[PDB]
């Protein structure tokens, strides 16, 4: 069936037809929704039908469907996959099916620049050596002195599941998050286990509130290994804000460059384990969530002291309050480091924009909308309103298992 | 379906079980391909239909009164199925109409305010039968759940549905509403939400003060009749100005609003039998008035007055102009409401009582339908303990339904 939906402050209805092209699931059932569940829920004779499924959407996206072209893709991916039990993607193919992953993408609010992705091809590459090339050479294109370009680094696809390549690393930047005699958390407490894992393996950690961990990369199934890198590849971005001239001594920094490092990417029933991706920050991303969640950072009490707010109860708001310097500095700091960020006011409007591109030329957009709507100030951005449909299109970014729990050394 | 399903929360860690889903008994609108959840909404009962619908109720019922399976259980089973043969319907007991509203709220997945719902006041109109008489009932209504500023929850219930051309309707949203004009230039006098209703009161004879806060009258349809206008009585109505504790100027803006929320149009349905008319009320959460009424463009829509008030940049969104704004105003009205002695909740408060609410379902009931979209505040959403907490959704009876709007499907006699 067709299905509406609508933006209650425009009272603008879109039709989508899309949605009909799913095959994968979603998680719900026609009596249980669990939109809000983070995590819900090969073979020869699966491959195929997957691999033609996707060989016929190349063909149909660039207009030669059932071309010569086409017939004899298939003809050879068929043979490929009897003779080895697997199949190589095409480079256009590669490139077509990176972009589409993120078109498809429905948590990400940043998807009308999905036809800008460079995509580099990894797939000759054998060893861990190999693959830090590959990710410096990633970041320094990507960082590219502040002005941030969407990137992928796409590394040889999985085959018995034995010889993996896997980025143990998270993102490829973070800090580190050490556990205190004391029992609190110096640096990030997300990642105090990684952290571990590194320090296990010998790197010499400086303990200190934002060290850049090392890179731990795993090439063809063998055992990870260790690589700093180098700090000139690394843009970082001192906090402060355009009022509060204190703000600068609470110390604070981040990295210019988000890139997820733990996904996996699904191409055509092809399983690509370690495709590293990057694009830039929206505000919120560091100044609510990183800084501000009770689990991170969580800097909130300490700002609401600088800023001299009545701390008693909860209803003078001095969460909210403090939440919001927190959120101006970090977009200041950016803006005049000239380092790549959008705010969440500026990204909602895009993303809506692209809502409606995407149904008009497509037939809808996948969107969920607990991911899309940003974690401060909700309905004041036009997302909150706007009425949207979560389904699970392929080519697709999948999560998969840390490393360090199906890993024998 | 699984027996059991996993909820966590990402904040603390904690894992809960939930068994109560396997009670669901309505669609939620997802399929297994495709979610539905951010969706807003995604001839009467047959004997045949309702038998099972009520034999459900009733076991639950005597279930919950530890009398499952006593001579009383088997004793209205036998009544209740004797009457559905005789009538086509049947009658609550006073008993299982206060349990039925009670847990139609308790089952409400839209509802932040649930760790209250065994405490509700319910009102028995069903022995009512014109306008006149449901505008009594409504007034009492009114007078106790405000009690001069110590709300209430309390919920009146008018008589069920018989043939479908009998209902009982309040044709208003809410109890108490602003009402909306629109002008000749394009522009909105009032609240714009309420244009369509205030055209609809004014045609039925309404003649509006068209002011910015003027409170709406009641439009009441009884035994499926024309509905009748009446207003409330203004001593009635509490309301409160805001102010600022630390701005000065922000009593200037001229704003107030209402003390009392309170939902009259949707359908209350209990062992299959359907209350059109179920007014209820409980207390206001500040974003409720802050965030929503004040700050949606579709509505007063004030963040601009506020910021420019403010001496704020408001050249750029990388200001944040408008989130400053929004977290004075809604400061703003937490205090007036303090002030006034007028019960209100702040988002932070709220969001953490729901928390131990849902940890308690859970332990004592099996689990605790929730509708994230619905339950994460309008603000400042992952500094508020539910933004990290999954949540299931499904759909539980009793419950509170929505219904087509009556101006949509009234036969004017
Ligand atoms: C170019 C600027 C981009 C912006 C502003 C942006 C914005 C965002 C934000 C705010 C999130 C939520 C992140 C979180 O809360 O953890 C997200 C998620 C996501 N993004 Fe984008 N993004 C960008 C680029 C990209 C690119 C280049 C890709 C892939 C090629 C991508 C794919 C994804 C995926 C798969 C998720 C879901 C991550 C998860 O489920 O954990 N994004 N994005
Ligand atoms: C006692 C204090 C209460 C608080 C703090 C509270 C809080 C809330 C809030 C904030 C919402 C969202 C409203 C919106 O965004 O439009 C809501 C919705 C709802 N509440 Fe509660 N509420 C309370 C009492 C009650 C009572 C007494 C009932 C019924 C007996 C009830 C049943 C519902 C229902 C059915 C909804 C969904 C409304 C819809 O779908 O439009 N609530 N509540
Ligand atoms: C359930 N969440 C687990 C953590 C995943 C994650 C953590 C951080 C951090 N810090 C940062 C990110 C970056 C997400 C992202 C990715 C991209 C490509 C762009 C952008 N603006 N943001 C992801
Ligand atoms: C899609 N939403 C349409 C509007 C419904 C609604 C509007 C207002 C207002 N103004 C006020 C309410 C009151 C909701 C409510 C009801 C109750 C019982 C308590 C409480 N705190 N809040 C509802
Ligand atoms: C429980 C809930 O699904 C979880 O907290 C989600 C909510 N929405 C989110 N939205 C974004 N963008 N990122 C997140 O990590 C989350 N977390
Ligand atoms: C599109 C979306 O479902 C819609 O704007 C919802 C979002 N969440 C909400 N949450 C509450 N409490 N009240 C609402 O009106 C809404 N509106
Ligand atoms: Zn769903």
């Amino acid at each position: 069936r067709f299905l509406k939906v609508k933006n209650w402050e425009t009272e603008v209805v879109l039709t989508d037809t899309l949605h009909l092209k799913s095959t994968l699931e979603t998680g719900c059932t026609e009596y249980i929704c669990m939109g809000s569940i983070m995590h819900p829920s090969a073979t020869k004779d699966q491959l195929f039908p997957l691999a033609k499924e996707f060989i016929d959407q190349y063909y149909s996206s660039i207009k030669r469907f059932g071309s010569k072209a086409h017939m004899e893709r298939l003809e050879e991916v068929n043979k490929e996959i009897d003779t080895t039990s697997t199949y190589q993607l095409k480079d256009t193919e590669l490139i077509y099916g990176a972009k589409h992953a993120w078109r498809n993408a429905s948590r990400c609010v940043g998807r009308i620049q999905w036809s800008k992705l460079q995509v580099f091809d990894a797939r000759d590459c054998t060893t861990a050596h190999g693959m830090f090339n590959y990710i410096c050479n990633h970041v320094k294109y990507a960082t590219n002195k502040g002005n941030l370009r969407s990137a992928i680094t796409i590394f040889p696809q999985r085959t018995d599941g034995k010889h993996d390549f896997r980025v143990w690393n998270s993102q490829l930047i973070r800090y580190a998050g050490y556990k205190q005699p004391d029992g609190s958390t110096l640096g990030d407490p997300a990642n105090v286990q990684f952290t571990e894992i590194c320090i296990q393996q010998g790197w010499k950690p400086p303990r200190g509130r934002f060290d850049v961990l090392p890179l731990l990369l795993q090439a063809n199934g063998n055992d990870p290994e260790l690589f700093q890198i180098p700090p000139e590849l690394v843009l970082e971005v001192p906090i402060r804000h355009p009022k509060f001239e204190w703000f600068k001594d609470l110390g604070l920094k981040w990295y210019g460059l988000p890139a997820v490092s733990n996904m996996l990417l699904e191409i055509g029933g092809l399983e690509f384990s370690a495709c590293p991706f990057s694009g830039w920050y929206m505000g919120t991303e560091i100044g609510v969530r990183d800084y501000c969640d009770n689990s991170r950072y969580n800097i909130l009490e300490e700002v609401a002291k600088k800023m001299n707010l009545d701390m008693r109860k909860t209803s003078s708001l001095w969460k909210d309050q403090a939440l919001v310097e927190i959120n101006i500095a970090v977009l200041y700091s950016f803006q005049s480091d000239k380092v790549t960020i959008v705010d969440h006011h500026s990204a909602t409007e895009s993303f809506i924009k692209h809502m409606e591109n995407e149904y008009r030329c497509r037939g809808g957009c996948p969107a969920d909308w607990v991911w899309i709507v940003p974690p401060m100030s909700g309905s004041i951005t036009p997302v909150f309103h706007q009425e949207m449909l979560n389904y699970r299109l392929t080519p697709s970014f999948e999560y998969q298992p840390d490393p360090w729990n199906t890993h024998v050394w």
